[PDB]
């Protein structure tokens, strides 16, 4: 079972099926793989969609009529199969030209060519369909002090994002944007390094409602963070546009291993939230199936993203809906939590003598919270030991 | 040389050279410190002020009586020495009553009696004239994941924040809120883990230009981020409301090791960016002189943590002085970071060729950045070899 | 159902259900355990012994009256339940003395007086029955550079462990030590931090035979290294003398989190090396049930940590049984790892034009390993989505 | 100044500055370096001498006459400046073929290419009078459980060494062998991850006197640890073959900045290390120019790996000459560190009455350590003040 189908909304980005498995210590092991392929191939695993960088679809330097020849092909490879293109984003990483940042170049030409880079692509990503905009910035930062002021860096970062916004609302564009954050490679140090950051930024934006964050399970645990509680904050301010999921195990350089591997249990955890929270965004997958696979394994690793996802689905939904288990939610007072402090105004406490004077600390401390034996429901469930 | 004076503003907790030494592991290897002889001390050694836990100056469950007999012996010593209280902060993490955490804990009668004991502190900081409120939640967070809602545990949050700053509305004090991130320890993950994610809360909270961030930089490096970048966000966006200077090696538990001990160039380029930028805040130093040390160690240790800011602000001075450094950063375009990216609107970069068509990227590709003999300069300086 | 037995040879140190939950920043949640009560307890759950520190069973300081006094209850509570005391420690980290380290101390005085202790407590181990001594050297190690030269460091640790190896054997005493790794805490950064210093180390010992390593999951986790890959090479070395299971949240201070929590799926691995190599070892947890739980949360927690061994035994034995597993081994080759390269010999290997003239590099090299299929496969098992 | 001269011994890998800034997410931002410019660059920067992948020097592919013009080259170049080989090297990590590892591949065909591939640059090695031959792992090891049976790993990996063992000393050659540890990237997990599984690895060899390690800075502090410490149990134990300089800033993907850069403070206390044991190995550096630099900042990046280790190596020198330090040493007891804990003997130890029973510990645990004092002292040296 735990067969995926396109009302799933599972999407994956041409880049990763199609990573040809170049790394910093070894060349490709896989030859390049012709954008209708992976359409083709991942609709038949019952994928939804697929999303791209401008230079996965049409190659760098590609001559106006090239280009319109790529999209054509990509286009009636996209309709036989009934995939869409919920997602679209700029590569503004490979090209050396931006070995020292786009948006945040200290080369002011680089920076003007970035954001037309990114103009282009951002009108052929509407014609596709796509909904939402992905920037990843992962040459905007740095490995030495003095190469980068941050604040005059996050000035040109702001100008860019509002440019970028002033466009999609010059031509009436439906398309919002989502901000990756991630805490360093390519770059020592690259800014906007978690969640946190991002959401923070996108707040000093002019038009806010249009940015939102596209969190990526390996970068948040390539700084030790909880992806659950970063997402959970993302959730709590309605800034969560687009989400990457894949797998890290511990912090080191991004593995993008397959949603599901890694840390087990953050997935569980990950999947049990968006669930509960209703969220309608895709499940989109940016993941890198290991070199040491062919062709055959990198579709074996693909199905594997969406079978895991799943089957955490399935049980995050059996333990929520387990009596025993809502039984020992209300043991640790997790009702409670939902429940407002003071919903009595600041006055009455200030004289509730129930909250000061006559609190019994003791009585309080002494009380078990219980989440224990909650936590190994949690485990039996996802082992499926119930 | 190197010597501290009031004029330097330096301030060091009481609960810093007075830390007993008590780790996970082992008993206290030194006698409780006076509150009285830390001032005393701290002022022979050049120090400014002093900040304070409520409980740090006043025993827990002491009565009114011996409440005012203890703030009697601090105002006094203060007054003889002349040293100042910048700042005033709160300890809902020590008594077993918040296990569970303080203003997000599960159980509301928690949660009230958190805003309480807060609150009183509140009007005692006021009345020692300070004007900035330290928010640390160390035990805001969890071990497991179903233990907590980060959603309501944010609501709850946001609840308990907002009502704090009724609170100090109604009363007409002039006080600041300065909200302190840490990733984890002593919950397994702390909601608000980095600078960002305490600027994104505060922006969601009723009145945001009374709260801002106290970071530290132990707290950013066990996430492994770059400090000095996060305090430059935090800047940038005017939300640097105090400090906390430290240091620590590497991703591992809180060492509170003296300030320029750990990382010491990034210690070096956080001078740099306070000095530069005009922070007028105090520099203040939460840390912990190693159970190793006996009493004279730890003053030993103090004045190492003031000494290491004085030279690291000469060398860092020196270095955007040196018109070597300043020619150095023209050659890597620093100068072009703070030009406009598009001052003549999105229209004029649209129709410029030059940032697109007519752009020679393998020209600009081509430019090295020239950061590596920037940096070594850079090198120089710190260490005193130019 | 997974309802453990003594015959699982299940075994908890005291000081983990003892533990009063008393961290660097809260105090003691929990009154201090019985050790009587604790065996009774354990034995209910179906543990098969436990284990403990001297200080955990005889009062730092104790006469020979007193301390008789101690054995005599504990004793009699073992003979009553059936429990067994498979190994012994001694506490070399918690009085105030050993703050600069025990066999390590810059002091001769505090390492003679670390070594009569342990030696002390040898005798009761023997006199208990306990034939496995395990060392860990929390205070060896230091927070600054000069503070401690490393290599006199070494030469005084071997000269403790000769010291306390030639005393065992003199006694004629059939003990054997298990020297416990870790990267850092209570110190800066600790000797011997990984599971290879400590193989290293052992080898230059007088008699090596007689020491071995006991390592702790989270503690090798707090290097973000992988615990089940560190188990292998104790194996194969031979020198795997003891084990302490629990769980940890990657790179951080020291969790203890019950075994299963943290690192699932290591922990899955790492109970299918055991299983599959036939460890005759005591499987023993080293945890801490979280300082939020109450005594009923502390038994809940220990009975997880047998409960989840069992679940991952089970779905570890149905993986390998799996003719379907059994065979992407095969696809994937692991069958030819353990084959010999050479067995002919090296003249052969130079002879040999397969090995290098006639050897089709790229048709091996496009040769798949399918990797992705057979972890898929050992994810569903894990799971019980097969 | 700190000019370096060929009396410091400083090399440099081909590799090194001849890296092209080719990433996970870039393309190269420098063309190839011709071995014969490196050569002449570095001799002009007062480089001692270089080293070599088999690949760095002789391309793969290439024809025994093509090879034969190739080495031709590069010797006449070493002739004229004066250059000299210390270390030799093989790739094998970069052809796809060793996508699953070298040494430890599970297809045995792999295996033996690879040992035939690495027997054939031992021989070059010789003839260019390399006396040191560095092997480093990269690839054996893997990101999934049940890819890899570690154990079965180590018996092809000790098959693998023992065959090489038994080939130098067959043809008589003069070499030895340094394995270098690296705890992951570019496999999830690398077998040997540290100094310690090293050093431990090696133990169990035939020859165990023909094989050492070549630890990497970085390398360690990709896992968090203390590279001094390392260094020194390699050196106590007489295994330092070879070492690798270079910078790290924290746990996160190989960095490989220039010597000094990344964590200072290390930088330090490992020449101060290095200088006083009188380590007469070369000071080779591996680390690669920013992909942000141009032809120029490659060498400026390169002169700052020898002036660094130059400045800190007179820092150091006079640290340890400065009599207010050799007190502090006193008064921190270093002295009695490198004192025999128990020289008297074990049975003069047991029957010591001031070594237990007659032992004030109150009074011990008092007597402060004073390291504080004593790193302050070594911070005011580093940094020039004093
Ligand atoms: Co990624
Ligand atoms: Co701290
Ligand atoms: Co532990
Ligand atoms: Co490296
Ligand atoms: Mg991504
Ligand atoms: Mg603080
Ligand atoms: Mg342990
Ligand atoms: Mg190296």
């Amino acid at each position: 079972n735990y067969q995926p189908t396109p009302e799933d909304r599972f999407t994956f980005g041409l880049w990763t099926v199609g990573w040809q498995g170049r790394d910093p210590f070894g060349d490709a092991t896989r030859p390049a793989l012709d954008p209708v392929e992976a359409v083709q191939r991942l609709a038949e695993l019952g994928a939804y969609g697929v999303t791209f960088h401008d230079d996965d679809l049409i190659p760098f330097g590609a001559s106006d009529t090239e280009r319109e020849a790529h999209v054509k092909r990509f286009r009636q490879a996209l309709d036989a199969t009934g995939m869409t293109v919920p997602m679209a984003t700029t590569n503004l990483f490979t090209h050396p030209v931006f070995k020292d940042g786009a948006f945040t170049a200290n080369d002011r030409d680089v920076r003007r060519y970035a954001l037309r880079k990114t103009i282009r692509n951002i009108d052929l990503a509407v014609e596709l369909g796509a909904k939402v905009y992905v920037a990843w910035g992962g040459r905007e930062g740095a490995e030495s002090g003095a190469a980068k002021d941050v604040r005059a860096a996050l000035d040109r970062m702001k100008e860019a994002f509002d440019l970028l916004g002033e466009y999609v609302t010059s031509q009436g564009y439906d398309i919002r944007f989502a901000i990756e954050p991630k805490p360093n490679e390519p770059r020592g140090d690259i800014l906007l390094p978690t969640i946190g950051h991002a959401l923070a930024f996108i707040e000093r934006l002019e038009r806010p409602e249009l940015y939102g964050v596209n969190p990526e399970v390996a970068h948040e645990q390539m700084a030790g963070l909880n992806f659950p509680h970063g997402i959970a904050q993302a959730l709590w301010a309605g800034k969560l546009f687009h989400i990457d999921l894949n797998g890290q195990s511990g912090i080191k350089y991004d593995q993008d291993l397959r949603f599901g591997a890694g840390d087990l249990r953050a997935a569980f955890w990950l999947v049990d939230l968006l669930e509960s929270a209703g969220w309608e965004g895709p499940r989109h997958f940016d993941f890198k199936p290991p070199r040491t696979e062919d062709i055959d394994g990198v579709w074996a690793s693909a199905a594997g993203c969406m079978r895991n996802y799943l089957i955490l689905k399935e049980r995050a939904a059996a333990f929520r809906a387990d009596p025993e288990v809502q039984e020992a939610l209300r043991a640790a007072r997790l009702d409670q939590l939902a429940e407002p402090t003071a919903a009595d105004g600041l006055q009455a406490l200030l004289a509730d003598r129930t909250a000061y004077e006559d609190f019994d600390v003791d009585a309080a401390a002494a009380r078990g919270m219980a989440f224990e034996r909650l936590d190994q429901l949690a485990m039996d469930h996802l082992l499926g030991a119930r």
